[PDB]
């Protein structure tokens, strides 16, 4: 499928639990290659599960260093990890091979509740 | 512009989720490219119910519903017909230029993550 290349930026991040566990969740405000813009959550994890996912097949994205939660999380970390987000999501979004996945409409798009 | 957009309902089984569902998969293509996703008859359901709070004039749009205990199975005959309206419905709603703004609309026919 092609929706044309997207521009994708983690703007707010917010840290709070779910399951008893603390959980980051960062708002990554979309839009279509230049009302075309849309909002959507994504926790930590789905961003791991999505790198996950991609670097299988293009092992490139290694070098891509995702935030973890090995270390409580504080607004230092937010912070970081929101920047470390936002190199993923550029990187992945100028990669041809994988700009246009089904995986990254997915996860780009807005969910049902 | 999803007033662009065509879904067509194409198969609907019975499935077993923790209560006997009715389940669809719907592909979904620009109509000026193509994906599948898998919903739901509550959330064709939970769709309209969303597109009609705001504009009332949906209600007289008809969909299929059931009315049964949780264990009682679906017959295949409801099942097959209710496929019919399902498409009449998405049809009606991707061609109003209010609704296929909504981004109700946007994550009911996008991959889901
Ligand atoms: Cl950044
Ligand atoms: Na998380
Ligand atoms: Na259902």
């Amino acid at each position: 499928m092609n929706l044309g290349t997207w521009r994708a930026v983690v703007s707010t991040a917010e840290a709070s639990e779910e399951n008893g566990e603390q959980m980051a969740c960062y708002f990554v405000a979309v839009s279509l290659s230049e009302n075309n813009h849309w909002t959507v959550s994504r926790k930590l994890i789905e961003f791991q599960a999505l790198h996950r996912k991609l670097t299988e097949c293009f092992p490139s994205l290694k070098k891509v260093q995702l935030p973890s939660l090995s270390k409580s999380i504080d607004q230092k970390f937010l912070d970081k990890s929101k920047n470390q987000l936002n190199a993923f999501l550029q990187k992945v979004l100028t990669d041809e091979r994988m700009c246009q996945s089904e995986a990254l409409y997915a996860f780009l798009s807005p969910s049902l509740e």
